[PDB]
């Protein structure tokens, strides 16, 4: 079956709820496996306390970036960076779940969720999951973003892990 994951996150001093997302191990099963690792820190870290630190309303969201906290850094299951998987599913609409990177075969720990049909990026980012429930979470975003994408207050993964 296909994994399911979550973030709880916190806007500032409030709990904004929780995020749910399936992964596509159907079709990203290295790539899949990766988020699902860092979810659930079982290879000895993850996006526990890890911040989203860019918020553009309208267009997404990113975050991942746990060892360096700021989109400069970040480390997958499998080392530093790994390989582009395949490029097979689309980024369809609000939800999609994709890869930050820094050109070809650059895959760390960071990503990013659309919240519209983010299609440009075909071919540039690979396409792993999708948001499932709690797309008000990630709406909720919002209220501390900006056109540049600077975040006003932090937007911390206060919990994550997998759920049957």
């Amino acid at each position: 079956n296909l994994p399911r994951v979550f973030f709880d996150i916190r806007i500032g001093n409030g709990d904004a709820g929780r995020i749910v997302m399936e992964l596509r191990s159907d079709i990203v099963p290295r790539t899949a496996e990766n988020f699902r690792a860092l979810c659930t820190g079982e290879r000895g870290f993850g996006y526990h306390n890890c911040c989203f630190h860019r918020v553009i309303p309208q267009f997404m969201c990113q975050g991942g970036d746990f060892v360096k906290g700021d989109g400069t850094g970040g480390k997958s299951i499998y080392g530093r960076k790994f390989d582009d998987e395949n490029f097979q599913l689309r980024h369809e609409g609000f939800g999609v779940l994709s890869m930050a990177n820094s050109g070809p075969n650059t895959n760390g720990s960071q990503f990013f969720i659309c919240t519209t049909k983010c299609d440009w990026l075909d071919g540039k980012h690979v396409v792993f999951g999708r948001v499932v429930d709690g797309q008000n979470v990630v709406k909720k975003m919002e209220s501390v973003g900006s056109k540049s994408g600077k975040v006003k207050e932090p937007v911390i993964i206060s919990r994550c892990g997998e759920l049957i």
